C-alpha cells in the first residue's frame, strides 16, 4: 500500500532502494511506516543552507547554531570555491524533503534537521564541546563527518571539554536515554591510517561508521580498525555511483563522496529506528546495529567469525546497515540491563617489546562482584609504551573465545618516537561474548629494523552486562 518517493533524483539513490538486493533496505523501513517523524538530527559541520528547497521544509532552528561566529544562524559562508558545501551535502542525506519535485530524498525524510556551523573557523575543544552538547534534550542524534587529520602518523582525540560533552550526552541527553553520536571513521586509507588512532571514532560513546563501494568493495579512502561498528555505502571508482544529495547554492549533486557520506546515512537509519522505538538507550542502539547489520555482499580479506557466530571485519565492523531489520527489531526490543564496567590491570612489571611480545592473562571478569560481566559490549586495552618507531608496531588482542581484534595495524608514515600514553584501543568485535578466560595481547615489530621499546601498562577494561 505504501507509495515511494517521486523526487526526480530518487531513482539515482541506488543505496536507498535498488533492484539488485545491494542497498541499505530503507524502503522496507518506510513501508513499515517509519520516516523519522518526530526525531531531531543535527549535522555538526561547516554549516547548513537552511533555505535550500530540499531542506527548508524540515529545517529546525532548535537543532542549529553557529559556534564559529557565535550566533544562532548556521547559514554557510559563501566563497567562489564553495568550501562550505560539506554540511549541506550531509544534511540532505539525512532529511532531504520527499515528494517535492526537488533533487532526491533523505533516509529520514520526515525528521527535523538542524546544523551546527563549527568547522568554518578555529576548531577548538570549546567549539567541539558546545557543538556536541547543543540542546541535548531537543536533539536526538548528532552526526559528525569530520575529525583529526588522516595523515596516518598522528594519534589524536577529544580534549577534556569534548570528552565531558560526550559523557554528559550519553548520561543525560534525551532525558537520560543518551545522545546518539554518529561518526565517520575516516578518509586515511591511502596513508594507511588506522581509525583506532582517532579518539572520536575509537570512543564507546560514538557509533563509528565505515564505507563500502557500490560493487561491495573496501574504498581506497577506507581506514580499518577494531573500533568501527558498521558500514553504509559511499563512493568508489569512476564506474561506481556516488551519493545524491542537496548542494550549496540550492543545487543538487550526485557526487558526494568518501567517509563523509556514510555517517549521515547511518544517522538517518538510526532516526527511523528511534521513531520505531523512542525509548531505546544509546547502548540499545549499538546492540541493534550489531545484531542487524549484514556482511553478505561485502568483500573483505579479513571476515572472521567471533565467539557468538557473527562475522566481523576491520573494514566494515558487523557489515552493512539494514534499515528494515533495524526498525523491525526496535519494536520488540527490551532495554538492556545497566552498564557494568570491569577494570583489570594486567602487568606486574614492565615488559620489553623487542621483535615480539605476548602477554597472557586469565581473568574472571569481576566474578562475584557488582560489575561481573558475562555478556561483553565494548572492550578497551589501555596501553602505555615506549618505542622508537611507532608505525612499525602491530597490536592484536585475542578474547578467551578466540576472537582476534587488531588494535593497531602498521602505519608506515608514523615515525613517531612518542609511543602511546594510556591510549584506549577499543574493539567491538567481541560484542556479546563471555569475557572470562584467557586474553592475549600481541605486540610485534612488523619491520626488519632493529626497533626497541617497553610496554609499561596494559589495563583491560570490559563494559557489559550479566
Ligand atoms: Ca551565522
Ligand atoms: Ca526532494
Ligand atoms: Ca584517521
Ligand atoms: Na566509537
Amino acid at each position: 500500500v505504501y507509495q515511494e518517493p517521486t523526487d526526480p533524483k530518487f531513482p539515482q539513490q541506488w543505496y536507498l532502494s535498488g533492484v539488485t538486493q545491494r542497498d541499505l533496505n530503507v524502503k522496507a523501513a518506510w513501508a513499515q511506516g517509519y520516516t523519522g517523524h518526530g526525531i531531531v538530527v543535527s549535522i555538526l559541520d561547516d554549516g547548513i543552507e537552511k533555505n535550500h528547497p530540499d531542506l527548508a521544509g524540515n529545517y529546525d532552528p532548535g537543532a542549529s547554531f553557529d559556534v564559529n561566529d557565535q550566533d544562532p544562524d548556521p547559514q554557510p559562508r559563501y566563497t567562489q570555491m564553495n568550501d562550505n558545501r560539506h554540511g549541506t551535502r550531509c544534511a540532505g542525506e539525512v532529511a532531504a524533503v520527499a515528494n517535492n519535485g526537488v533533487c532526491g530524498v533523505g533516509v529520514a525524510y520526515n525528521a527535523r534537521i538542524g546544523g551546527v556551523r563549527m568547522l568554518d573557523g578555529e576548531v577548538t575543544d570549546a567549539v567541539e564541546a558546545r557543538s556536541l552538547g547543543l540542546n541535548p534534550n531537543h536533539i536526538h542524534i548528532y552526526s559528525a563527518s569530520w575529525g583529526p587529520e588522516d595523515d596516518g602518523k598522528t594519534v589524536d582525540g577529544p580534549a577534556r571539554l569534548a570528552e565531558e560533552a560526550f559523557f554528559r550526552g550519553v548520561s543525560q541527553g534525551r532525558g537520560g536515554l543518551g545522545s546518539i553520536f554518529v561518526w565517520a571513521s575516516g578518509n586515511g586509507g591511502r596513508e594507511h591510517d588506522s581509525c583506532n588512532c582517532d579518539g572520536y571514532t575509537n570512543s564507546i560513546y560514538t557509533l563509528s561508521i565505515s564505507s563500502a563501494t557500490q560493487f561491495g568493495n573496501v574504498p581506497w579512502y577506507s581506514e580499518a580498525c577494531s573500533s568501527t561498528l558498521a558500514t553504509t555505502y559511499s563512493s568508489g571508482n569512476q564506474n561506481e555511483k556516488q551519493i545524491v544529495t542537496t548542494d550549496l547554492r540550492q543545487k543538487c549533486t550526485e557526487s558526494h563522496t568518501g567517509t563523509s557520506a556514510s555517517a549521515p546515512l547511518a544517522a538517518g537509519i538510526i532516526a527511523l529506528t528511534l521513531e520505531a522505538n523512542k525509548n531505546l538507550t544509546w547502548r540499545d542502539m549499538q546492540h541493534l546495529v550489531v545484531q542487524t547489520s549484514k556482511p553478505a555482499h561485502l568483500n573483505a580479506n579479513d571476515w572472521a567469525t567471533n565467539g557468538v557466530g557473527r562475522k566481523v571485519s576491520h573494514s566494515y565492523g558487523y557489515g552493512l546497515l539494514d534499515a528494515g531489520a533495524m526498525v523491525a527489531l526496535a519494536q520488540n526490543w527490551t532495554t538492556v540491563a545497566p552498564q557494568r564496567k570491569c577494570i583489570i590491570d594486567i602487568l606486574t612489571e614492565p615488559k620489553d617489546i623487542g621483535k615480539r611480545l605476548e602477554v597472557r592473562k586469565t581473568v574472571t571478569a569481576c566474578l562475584g562482584e557488582p560489575n561481573h560481566i558475562t555478556r561483553l559490549e565494548h572492550a578497551q586495552a589501555r596501553l602505555t609504551l615506549s618505542y622508537n618507531r611507532r608505525g612499525d608496531l602491530a597490536i592484536h588482542l585475542v578474547s578467551p573465545m578466540g576472537t582476534r581484534s587488531t588494535l593497531l595495524a602498521a602505519r608506515p608514515h608514523d615515525y613517531s618516537a612518542d609511543g602511546f600514553n594510556d591510549w584506549a584501543f577499543m574493539t567491538t568485535h567481541s560484542w556479546d561474548e563471555d569475557p572470562s578466560g584467557e586474553w592475549v595481547l600481541e605486540i610485534e615489530n612488523t619491520s626488519e629494523a632493529n626497533n626497541y621499546g617497553t610496554l609499561t601498562k596494559f589495563t583491560l577494561v570490559l563494559y557489559g552486562t550479566a
